[PDB]
């Protein structure tokens, strides 16, 4: 599975995710409301993010 | 000197900033382009962020 990835600073990426089967969207759920990070698997995610986790290449986008 | 204020999750408020002169907002500099946090004071910043530090009171909206 491949899943855009990038951190709230480095750069957006493509990716092939070992092992994992899931893409996720770390989002700001309070304004702005903007996405914080995109990466592969489904983390757990602390307080004030909207986290999306799905299953086909490249959906986290 | 007030200033607008929140972290990448926190939500946005308004501040007074005693003993500061500056207002900040921290950004990404590579797209997406978005800001990343608002505050007091004009702070170092890591790679990967545009740093703007103003004077005036809301001057970091």
């Amino acid at each position: 599975t491949m899943c855009y990835s990038h951190t709230t600073t480095s750069r957006a990426i493509l990716t092939n995710c070992p092992g994992e089967t899931n893409c996720y969207k770390k989002s700001r759920r309070h304004p702005p409301k903007m996405v914080l990070g995109r990466g592969c698997g489904c983390p757990t995610v602390a307080p004030g993010i909207k986290l999306n986790c799905c299953t086909t290449d490249k959906c986290n986008y």
